[PDB]
């Protein structure tokens, strides 16, 4: 009783506290302003903006990202950033004023595969209760648009890549996937029950279950084909692409999605590895997200945990190699879309006595921070006097009207506190870290499928 | 030197002061917010708005002001408020869902008369230099839309009043008079020179001057007739007006502008007198604005200066007599158009250390406050416990989308500090004050034509 | 509605801290704690949570406290700001509880400083109502006939005398085919006011 009493909200207390706060001028000013405008609009600090909004970068890639890509109303950031990193190779190698690899191509198969992956997850978890943590989590969002880099390579290894001119964002559902996803998800939830029920009496291998899963695949594909056409050529099937270079010269390339991904996009699925700064675990360790995937039997999401200094130096090195860097972070924390600035001190919250002492590892453990989006670092500014990077240039996939022409400037501090993963080629790593991948003695720290360090949606 | 040095802006001083101010949190918060939004939008105090935005009034007139009038882009407030006070008599007496007296009718003649008044002012000041204070002031804005109540009665005595159905705001220039005024003014300035030049050699009465002034009148009228038609009937000429009451019954009234103003609008030009609270002069005195006018030879602007208690009690009495009160004030000081609130403490300026100790009389003397608009008080709330008015209900002439359906709530304090004149009927005054008008021993305090207590434009 | 909204949010934040203390024994990654940290100040509620507010705070006319503040018609940012703090306090409390018991004066003080801080931040986005539950208010209004009236009452008295609410009569019925009909259903831990009534449905 005494305890509950002390833990209760006491009306005299809050009114007394109120009186106290109202006697302070900063508080009087704050409550007057904060009742009128959004706290971010009110507290944005222009004095800070003046200095931090710097677009001079001394270490940049040589090719321009033209045109600016827009995922629209979908969580396809990861696909745009993964390809925004490769398309540069085509532009460059073919001399094009503009060029885009088809993000819709990967989107269609990613969604198809995931739906299929979901059914498999259900069968393999038929032993647990409907209300178990795992099954309820599987049913939560089986076809979300978000993904990881490993899930991107899984798609490329099986399906390749093709020019956008052969399959673009024409369909309504590619730029507004919510309804499409809702419709599929409702069906998948229907099939989840039909499968679990059927599995009560029979084993996963009973031909009955095998048939049932196939009719489901068929039905999933049928519904999907209603919102997007299946690509016009198969992974190993030839396509013909006609185009124009920057000189107005015409060319015709005949290739297959699989060959195009290597021969022209220059992607070797064997070199990219993901590094991450997850202070909840020791550095030098491999981290694995259980069950997270898209293609049944494909590669798992695995990260090599490293410290920020290491992570920051790898980004600089890669930029020096003339390659943009895929990275995941917590969007839109401390990100100002109007000015295209990512600075954790751009808003004067301490002026209203609002400070956030909780640290990175705890922010993650306590449900405050997680990876939510994927973007591309195309440049950075290293400080001459034997110093490190002070800011980075970031390319988003939200159109030219977002940030400054689609571009954002990110501080070193933001990168350390609200970014987590970067992707580099294993040959860019020091033997020390590369062996962590090449050897066979590294036992990964395995996290739950619902871990905050997952899909960039 | 030492003096000039001490009076100079010293760079070290301001930077030292800056450092001092930045160490204070209220200041840090203030400068962050004040760089982002308009100070009125940022400092509006909703806690205060919550209480002051009260639309309950226990002493109101019985007739509704329908529909809400809109002067648009012109300074015809005074004409709308002067007639908004009389039209109520027509609605009431004829039972009409809606009714408006023609404001355009008075506007056309007011402008015509003023232009003509200007020429007369020039002739009578031909003795002074072109750069004199008076002549330069005469040339400043000879045809502004603003006026006073005396100038309103001057028009009514000569031209009468007619229903708006016979002459409305159809012409572009009635709702956007700037260009029209600019065009006339340029001509008047041309004539000012032609007259002064002609007067160097000849006397005002030389037939040459008499002719010249007439050709000018003619030219002024011609140009005016290009932007507005002269009313369709003369002051003593009969007009025929057909209408419908609230019962859907049809009626035809035959009258003249002059007869209509008395017989139906119930205006007796002999009863209205203007009272004013101008703390620069002793109360009990009559105040006269030299030269201010519109109709040559018409009545002068004269105010009976009284204290606010007296002024406030007269407004209550008039409302109790079921009559709205014409009043002038300094718009838009401490007036919030979105909420329709007139409260000098509605914005939390003291939270940023911004206080205004300068008093009424000094505000006027020092060019900070003057009468700028005219509106109509249609109600007020008297405090039961032997108290006075706490707030007043105000009708503006800016359309239904201004304030709350065109309505504003004004505090007693605002009325005392930022309102100056009210108009009542001499029979509403105590014999004490009325005699100030009826006797002949009251020598008025005469102010310059440019005095802040003038035309409500 | 803003009157109830302000107290509902305040109470919930406070309810959250209590939930954290009572679940300090489980792991940070447990299903319950992770769920508690998910959305401690969401706007949504149940009818029982509505009566809990009315029993303690009453009801007042909107003319005395409306949706004026930005955060009442756009609560997302306000909620985000509070939630981030609550997540900070969740850690500070669990950490402090490793070494000490819930009743150690240290914990009692810590929870109070948190309440204070929660209230302070809230008062920045909405003013606390102008009168206390048992404090009199004066309300002036107009009927459909244009007649003026003044009612003097308290939030608690107004809720009964004028709004006609007797918190003892309302019950919630539900059609939840997952359970047999005729049974009572109770949602564990769901609430807003610490120690208030639970969400119970008659299926």
């Amino acid at each position: 009783f005494q305890g509950a009493m002390s833990s209760s909200i006491d009306i005299s207390k809050i009114n007394s506290w109120n009186k106290e706060f109202q006697s302070d001028l900063t508080h009087q000013l704050a409550t007057t302003v904060l009742k009128n405008y959004n706290a971010d609009d009110a507290l944005l600090n222009k004095t800070r903006l003046q200095k931090q909004d710097n677009r001079v970068f001394n270490t940049v890639v040589s090719t321009d990202s033209t045109p600016v890509t827009n995922q629209k109303s979908s969580g396809r950031c990861w696909l745009f950033a993964a390809t925004n990193q490769l398309r540069l190779n085509v532009l460059s190698e073919l001399n094009l004023k503009e060029f885009e690899l088809s993000q819709a191509y990967l989107f269609f198969y990613d969604k198809l595969e995931k739906a299929n992956y979901f059914l498999d997850q259900i069968v393999s978890s038929a032993d647990q209760d409907i209300d178990s943590r795992l099954v309820q989590y599987l049913l939560a969002a089986p076809t979300e648009d978000g993904g990881q880099y490993s899930m991107f390579l899984n798609l490329v290894k099986k399906y390749g890549l093709i020019p956008k001119d052969l399959y673009g964002d024409l369909p309504y559902s590619t730029t507004a996937s919510r309804k499409w996803n809702s419709l599929l998800t409702t069906k998948l939830r229907e099939f989840a029950e039909t499968l679990r029920t059927a599995l009560k009496e029979r084993s996963a291998d009973d031909s009955i279950i095998v048939t049932l899963r196939e009719q489901m695949q068929r039905e999933i594909f049928r519904l999907m084909s209603l919102f997007m056409d299946i690509p016009p050529v198969q992974p190993n099937e030839q396509f013909t692409w006609e185009y124009v270079d920057k000189d107005k010269k015409i060319h015709t390339i005949k290739s297959t999605p699989l060959e195009f991904a290597s021969k022209y996009a220059k992607l070797d699925p064997s070199t990219p590895v993901s590094l991450i700064n997850d202070p909840r675990h020791p550095y030098g360790k491999l981290i694995k997200i259980d069950r997270l995937g898209n293609v049944l039997g494909g590669d798992a999401v695995i990260y090599l945990n490293v410290d920020n200094e290491t992570l920051s130096k790898l980004v600089v090195k890669r930029l020096q190699n003339n390659k943009a860097v895929f990275f995941g972070s917590h969007t839109p924390k401390f990100m100002d879309k109007k000015t295209g600035v990512m600075d954790i001190e751009l808003w004067n919250y301490p002026a209203i006595g609002y400070n956030l002492p909780q640290q990175k590892a705890s922010r993650i453990r306590y449900h405050e921070s997680l990876m939510t989006h994927a973007m591309l670092i195309t440049g950075c500014h290293v400080d001459e006097t034997s110093k490190l990077p002070l800011r980075y240039r970031v390319e988003a996939s939200w159109g030219k009207d977002s940030g400054k022409d689609g571009l954002y400037v990110m501080t070193q501090k933001y990168f350390e506190e609200y970014c987590f993963q970067i992707v580099v080629d294993i040959n860019e790593l020091p033997k020390e870290l590369a062996s962590k991948f090449t050897s066979g003695k590294e036992e990964p720290i395995v996290l739950p499928i619902w871990d905050p360090m997952g899909a960039l949606a």
